[PDB]
């Protein structure tokens, strides 16, 4: 079974408080280090097939599981903006202490993402593995120069979770002419962790308050894709499509291109952000 965390998504509010996607934690208390410093009165439980909660009171003094802290439980955590190495400690008097480490994203809620899926978009093809699996040409110097112009990149997969791991060192691990991948978080599907991809986009979208639009675009290889991205708020205009041929349609133009053309007309169609 799975050992580790999906990848924290926090953003600051306008008003300062600070809203987060889900956390998804595998391995009773559990303790939380940020940054190599020990966050102090921040503490999770451990359901019994192994999924950890923060406990929350109600209106009724019941204890409620919930995988979103509170704005000032993640205010604790002393979060820069960017990534931050965070540790989750369970300790057990049967077992001992048990760490596991993941990362944590913070954003502004006028960070501008782009999204891209992994399988297809990423790789050439949409349980054997060796990480071995062929990439598009040309997407490293592309995702790489969008996020030189200010842009996050966000990674979705929809594989099970068991392959979470791989396929964040996967994508450490590309290299095409010098060019890597930009890093940044890999969202995982609520399916997989036990119409999926638009809720996961919406959850994202929310976490961001409602009168700024924070998917820019959108990078995926089905169908299916565009209409996650286009319930999600971004722009027909914005959603790219490639095929195993490694040609990429622009919805919204109706036009054909590839990575290479498209890293081309960066400055047209993902302008620098101030």
């Amino acid at each position: 079974s799975f050992s580790g965390v999906v990848d924290i998504i926090v953003v600051r509010q306008p008003d300062d408080s600070l809203k987060s996607m889900p956390f998804h934690i595998r391995f009773i208390n559990i303790q939380i280090t940020v940054n190599d410093k020990k966050i102090e009165d921040v503490f999770m439980l451990m359901l019994p097939e192994g999924a950890c909660y923060f406990p929350e009171l109600n209106a009724k003094n019941e204890i409620q599981k919930k995988l979103r802290p509170s704005s000032a439980i993640l205010k604790k955590f002393n979060l820069k903006n960017g990534y931050n190495k965070i540790q989750f400690i369970a300790e057990s008097d049967l077992q001992g202490k048990q760490l596991i480490e993941g990362k944590i994203y913070l954003y502004n809620y006028d960070t501008k993402l782009v999204i891209s899926d992994v399988n297809g978009t990423v790789t050439k093809s949409d349980s054997t593995i060796i990480g071995k699996e062929w990439t598009h040409d040309d997407i490293a110097e592309l995702y790489t120069n969008i996020q030189k112009n200010g842009y996050k990149m966000v990674y979705l997969s929809s594989r099970p979770l068991y392959f979470y791991n791989y396929t964040q060192g996967y994508l450490k691990g590309i290299i095409q002419n010098g060019f890597t991948m930009p890093d940044g978080p890999i969202l995982l599907s609520p399916d997989q962790i036990i119409e999926f991809k638009g809720a996961l986009l919406k959850d994202l979208r929310r976490v961001f308050p409602e009168e700024v639009n924070p998917i820019f675009a959108g990078f995926g290889n089905r169908d299916t894709d565009a209409t996650a991205c286009l319930y999600a708020g971004v722009i027909i205009d914005n959603i790219f499509i490639i095929n195993e041929q490694s040609q990429v349609e622009i919805l919204g133009k109706q036009e054909k291109s590839s990575y290479k053309k498209i890293n081309e007309k960066i400055q047209e169609l993902f302008p620098r952000l101030p």
